[PDB]
């Protein structure tokens, strides 16, 4: 089931992990360019959605406010999670927000092209990344409205 | 996670529900054109996959062997599950095969355009159709190669 409270197209938000409390950031310099962060609110943590239509109905591009790059999540090559210019040129720019099975208020950030979800954890490196496999709570996110 | 044993493109199979043991038929006359069935094997139970690429990577159109029509699954009008000619002209012709979280030998037939899964049950009417909501065992299917 698609998450029922997806931000209206163009509305700004942070993506905050339910369990760690960390937010995603997307910037253009200093690797890692997309990662999790546990600190003050900065503009590189702000995103909006481009709504997919046609073959991308129920998919969304995740665009960085300060730099205009959209997120990607791929299993092909490093960096596995990153950003790129455009409005969703590549199939791995398109995400589905899939509501959790037990927690109605959180969702997984799923990528159809790569069959992966994003996760945020405090344990093994890489502590932020994507993953193809079983459902874990560290895969659960909130939309934080600004 | 995508089912790891999706039949090669052009390989013929039936779609059998795990628990009911019923198969999907797709015929060209007499509503319902697509429904569940038990009894001897007939040609209109036979399907192949059209493999999606680019935006449709990891999706598939389910094409009837004898009549060439592809399945569709929608929520906008009756019939909800049906067939249409072509090779996946419309977005609701495209399905994802999502492995069960518990049973790695079965999968759900998921429709991205409508956010539905196909189900086969002996209990309440309608006994076959599509569904948006919790994961139940009556939503699990097998590829039965012929
Ligand atoms: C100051 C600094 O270099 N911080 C980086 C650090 O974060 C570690 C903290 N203990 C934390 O709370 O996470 O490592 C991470 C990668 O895990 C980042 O690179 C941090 O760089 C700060 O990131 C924010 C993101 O909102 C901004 O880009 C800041 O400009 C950047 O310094
Ligand atoms: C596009 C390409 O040739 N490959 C990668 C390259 O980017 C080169 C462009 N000319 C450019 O962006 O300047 O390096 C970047 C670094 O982040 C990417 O990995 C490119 O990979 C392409 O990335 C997209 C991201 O959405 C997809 O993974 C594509 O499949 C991949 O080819
Ligand atoms: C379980 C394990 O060996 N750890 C990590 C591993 O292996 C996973 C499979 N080989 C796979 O499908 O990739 O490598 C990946 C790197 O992508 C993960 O870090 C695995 O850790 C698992 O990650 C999930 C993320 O949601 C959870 O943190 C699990 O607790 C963790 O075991």
């Amino acid at each position: 089931v698609n998450f029922p409270n997806i931000p209206a197209e163009g509305v700004q938000f942070r993506l905050r992990a339910r369990d760690t409390g960390y937010v995603i950031y997307s910037r253009t310099e200093n690797p890692p360019l997309v990662w999790q962060y546990n600190g003050p609110p900065y503009d590189d943590q702000l995103f909006t959605l481009i709504y997919g239509t046609g073959p991308r109905k129920n998919l969304y591009a995740i665009k960085s406010v300060p730099n205009g790059r959209v997120l990607f999540s791929r299993t092909s090559a490093s960096p596995y999670v990153g950003n790129i210019a455009g409005d969703g040129t590549y199939n791995d720019n398109w995400f589905q927000f899939i509501q959790d099975d037990n927690d109605p208020n959180s969702f997984r950030i799923y990528n159809l092209a790569s069959d992966t979800v994003l996760y945020s954890r405090t344990t093994a490196d890489p502590k932020f990344g994507n993953f193809t496999g079983a459902k874990y709570d560290d895969q659960l996110w909130h939309f934080e409205l600004v």
